[PDB]
């Protein structure tokens, strides 16, 4: 049995750590056959993620609190290795105790670690020792944080997904407050980047949401939730982590 890392914090100490990488799914896909993952963010194949997805064990993944993080991995062991790093997003998980730190890259990502034209070649080594370090996350400019409403059930129990969180990348607490009776009530971490609000009878009127990065940093989106909100509906805010 192989014991996990630790466990990576928001301590951005720009230096490389060892880890074993492998890939899963299609060779030119974004990992999950459905292009989604343990985090609950979907379309990880399309931009911005654009298939540069990956999986990590407890240390990296952190039971869903690492969802959003960005890491930089590079290969310099076996040939055909670009030598240069690729910026990966953590949108899924894999807890197999095969090594202290483990990354399970997409075919796209795993390939990107290779010198131009050697992709598919390098993808057939399956497992190799890579090097990495977490990094703040950068998205296209102007790209703010987006909240997606999930498929409901019992009369309004909500559940919001949060994507495109720059810098820390990952969330560790969400909370609300409707029009009147402010005080920011927490939220349940249903799973991954999905947060749940059991009660919803009282909570009425454009809601404000406060996110707290792994670091403690916080932000506030006033509306982003009218009232005529319907599951699947998507809201974009004017707030982000710098
Ligand atoms: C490396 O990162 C990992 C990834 O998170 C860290 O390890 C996780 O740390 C969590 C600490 O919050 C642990 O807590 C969960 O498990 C607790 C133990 O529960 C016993 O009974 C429950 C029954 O429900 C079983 O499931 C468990 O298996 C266990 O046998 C559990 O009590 C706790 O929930 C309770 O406390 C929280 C506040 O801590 C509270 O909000 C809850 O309402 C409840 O009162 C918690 O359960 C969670 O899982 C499901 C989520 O939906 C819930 O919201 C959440 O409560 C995790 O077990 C643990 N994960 C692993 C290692 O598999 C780790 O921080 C470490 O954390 C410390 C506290 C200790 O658990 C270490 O062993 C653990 O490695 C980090 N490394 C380190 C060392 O920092």
């Amino acid at each position: 049995k192989v014991p996990p890392g630790p466990n990576i914090t928001t301590n951005y100490n720009g230096k490389w750590l060892t880890a074993r990488a492998t890939w899963y799914g299609q060779p030119n896909g974004a990992g999950a056959p459905d292009n989604g993952g343990a985090c609950g963010i979907k379309n990880v194949n399309l931009p911005p993620y654009s298939g540069m997805t990956a999986c990590g064990n407890v240390p990296i993944f952190k039971d869903g609190k690492g969802c959003g993080s960005c890491y930089e991995v590079r290969c310099k062991e076996k040939p055909e290795c670009s030598g240069n790093p690729v910026t990966v997003y953590i949108t899924d998980m894999n807890y197999e105790p095969i090594a202290p730190y483990h990354f399970d890259l997409s075919g796209k990502a795993f390939g990107s670690l290779a010198k131009p034209g050697l992709n598919d070649k390098i993808r057939h080594c399956g497992i190799m020792d890579v090097e990495f370090r977490r990094v703040r996350c950068k998205y296209p400019a102007g790209q703010k944080i987006v909240f997606h409403i999930e498929k409901g059930c019992n009369p309004n129990y909500l559940a919001v997904l949060v994507k495109y969180v720059a810098d820390d990348g990952d969330i560790v607490l969400m909370e609300i407050q409707d029009k009147l009776s402010a005080e920011w009530k927490p939220m349940k971490l249903s799973w991954g980047a999905i947060w749940r609000m059991d009660t919803a009878k009282a909570l009425k009127g454009p809601f404000s949401i406060r996110l707290t990065s792994e670091s403690g940093k916080k932000v506030i989106a006033k509306d982003v939730i009218p009232a005529n909100w319907r599951p699947d509906a998507v809201y974009t805010s004017n707030v982000q982590f710098y």
